[PDB]
C-alpha cells in the first residue's frame, strides 16, 4: 500500500504518503483547541504513472493518456485513501466540548 | 456542483470539471474497441482554496494549511466525484464481447 512503511523511509517521485505533523496554534493560528496540541495529518503527493495505485477505470485510462499527452494536464491525482478520526477537546467559555472529527488523518494514498 | 454547467462556459483557476473527449485509436492507440469510437472522459483540475468543495475534514484543514504555507506542497487535489459507466464492444477474433466498464466518465469534481 502507499503507506508509511513503503513511503516514509525514502522519498520517491510517485504518489506516496508524506509525513506532516500539524501544531494547531503554531501552524493554523487555532488557539481554541485544548487537547491535543497537534496531530499527524499527513498528506498525499506525487506522480501518477500508468497503473500506479489506480482507483477507477477513469484513473487507469487517464494515467495512460497523460503519459502520451503530458501537456493536457489531465493526470490522475495523488489523494487520500484511508483516513482516521481525531477527537478534540475545546472550551466554549467554561464548557468542555469533546468532538470526534472523522477523516482527519491520512494513512494511505491512491491515484484518482 | 463542480460540473459542466458551472465549469465549461468559462474556465477558471479553481478546481472544476474540464472537457476531454478521448478517441480510442487516435489518442491511446487502442484499435481493439469497435464501439464506441470515443467518449467524453473529462477530467478534474484546478486549485483547491479553503473550503472550495471540500471532501473531508482532512481536505478542510489542509486547504487552510496550504494557504498559510504554500511551499509545503500539501494542497488537497481536484479529483473526480461523480462518475458514469461506459459499455464497449470489442472482438476477440470473431467473438463480440460486451463489457460495461464502471467509472469511466467524470461528471463532477471535488477537492480531496
Amino acid at each position: 500500500a502507499l503507506d508509511a512503511a513503503y513511503c516514509f523511509r525514502n522519498v520517491q517521485d510517485n504518489c506516496c504518503l508524506r509525513p506532516l505533523y500539524i501544531d494547531f496554534k503554531r501552524d493554523l493560528g487555532w488557539k481554541w483547541i485544548h487537547e491535543p496540541k497537534g496531530y499527524n495529518a499527513n498528506f498525499c503527493a506525487g506522480a501518477c504513472p500508468y497503473l500506479w495505485s489506480s482507483d477507477t477505470q477513469h484513473s487507469r485510462v487517464l494515467s495512460l493518456y497523460n503519459t502520451i499527452n503530458p501537456e493536457a494536464s489531465a493526470s490522475p491525482c495523488c489523494v487520500s485513501q484511508d483516513l482516521e478520526p481525531l477527537t478534540i477537546l475545546y472550551y466554549i467559555g467554561k464548557t468542555p466540548k469533546i468532538e470526534q472529527l472523522s477523516n482527519m488523518i491520512v494513512k494511505s494514498c491512491k491515484c484518482s
